[PDB]
């Protein structure tokens, strides 16, 4: 759909896992009409990375939600090698920069209007089996002061269609501190571990992205900032099955912090659905309203 002689450079907005992302003009008429894209793209166009990129566009394609970053195309030249993924621009950011620069104008029924925008994207999500993996702040980005967008689906997997978890181990390094425990052990991937992906991201949004306060630091904190290389996971590991958890951040209502623990169960099944979590989190918000 889009010519990448007509997609043009503008900067550079992040850089990932495996991917980077680039805001672009699409300006097919080279006269400066055309729209402001993001364009995503792999830094090593290996084949498992383009395999999965593809499948990471196929998923992104299926998905259409007021809660979903747009997909818009895709572009290839040489013969379908440097793919690269069109998509709406957010002029915002992620919400985790947004918030970290505007936390004084930002209330507590701002943020619960976005965490059942999170919810709803998710809920989205679980109705095509499909599991994201990567729930955190740096993933959701800012539409406008209203609305926030789910946004990196690079490490979305499908259920199989016989069970309810899906077993991945990548090489890489992983967002550990925000992994529910039997990803930590057992590699498995639910709608149950972005259930306490959620949690960690609610926590987040109601630390208000404070440098101290963040998921690594607290946990680091907790486990002790000797440890070091694959021995830390190990420990993290023992601080979730022993209950450790992360802290209440300042000012969070109980209900707030209740909804959080409730997401952090070490138990799989007693963890609540995304469902649930909106109508609570809409009731609490119509309560402060
Ligand atoms: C799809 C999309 C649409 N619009 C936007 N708007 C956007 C607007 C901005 F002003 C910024 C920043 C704000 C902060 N300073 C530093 C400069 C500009 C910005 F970063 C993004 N971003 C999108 N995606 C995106 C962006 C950035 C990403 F790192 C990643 N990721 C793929 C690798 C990891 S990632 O998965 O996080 C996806």
């Amino acid at each position: 759909q889009f010519e990448e002689r007509h997609l043009k450079f503008l900067q550079q907005l992040g850089k990932g896992n495996f991917g980077s992302v680039e805001m672009c003009r699409y300006d097919p008429l080279q006269d400066n009409t055309g729209e402001v894209v993001a364009v995503k793209k792999l830094q090593h166009s290996t084949e498992e990375h383009l395999r999965d990129f593809e499948r990471e566009i196929e998923i992104l394609k299926s998905l259409q939600h007021d809660n979903i970053v747009k997909y818009k195309g895709v572009c290839y030249s040489a013969g379908r090698r440097n793919l690269k993924l069109i998509m709406e621009y957010l002029p915002y950011g992620s919400l985790r920069d947004y918030l970290q620069k505007h936390k004084e104008r930002i209330d507590h029924i701002k943020l619960l209007q976005y965490t059942s925008q999170i919810c709803k994207g998710m809920e989205y999500l679980g109705t095509k089996r499909y599991i994201h993996r990567d729930l955190a702040t740096r993933n959701i980005l800012v539409e406008n002061e209203n609305r926030v967008k789910i946004g990196d689906f690079g490490l979305t997997k499908v259920l199989p269609q016989d069970k309810e978890y899906y077993k991945v181990k990548e090489p890489g390094e992983s967002p550990i501190f925000w992994y529910a425990p039997e990803s930590l052990t057992e590699s498995k991937f639910s709608v149950a571990s972005d259930v306490w992906s959620f949690g960690v991201v609610l926590y987040e949004l109601f630390t208000y992205i404070e440098k101290s306060k963040s998921p690594p630091a607290e946990f680091m904190r907790m486990i002790g900032n000797d440890k070091q290389g694959q021995m830390i996971v190990f420990h993290l590991i023992e601080l979730l099955k022993n209950n450790g958890r992360l802290p209440r951040p300042d000012g969070c209502p109980d209900e707030i912090y209740m909804i959080m623990t409730e997401c952090w169960n070490n138990n799989v099944n007693q963890r609540p659905s995304f469902r649930d979590l909106a109508l609570r989190v809409d009731q609490i918000r119509d309560n402060m309203a």
